[PDB]
């Protein structure tokens, strides 16, 4: 019903309130619509940034690692995401 960019703004707003569950609900919807080829100004790397932080807050550890890996693949100079990936691999995968 809402556009990709509208849904992204909903997700950003929830994140700023510290509402990580609703951040996930909105950002997951954005990923669906982006994958369906819907046109948007928001990019996938932006979505993965918010979603990986929100799912980490909610305790979904290997999902957060997966999404952090995908974020870096689409945004290799993302210094924070590179530090997060090193954190998660040291913590979870040996």
């Amino acid at each position: 019903m809402l556009s990709v960019d509208d849904c992204f703004g909903m997700g950003r707003s929830a994140y700023n309130e510290g509402d990580y569950y609703h951040t996930v609900l909105w950002m997951e919807q954005v990923l669906k619509q982006l994958d369906a080829g819907e046109e948007a100004t928001t990019t996938k790397s932006q979505v993965l940034d918010y979603l990986s932080y929100a799912v980490f807050q909610l305790g979904d550890l290997h999902r957060a690692l997966e999404l952090t890996r995908r974020l870096l693949s689409l945004d290799p100079s993302h210094e924070r995401a590179g530090g997060n990936l090193r954190y998660f691999e040291q913590l979870l995968e040996e």
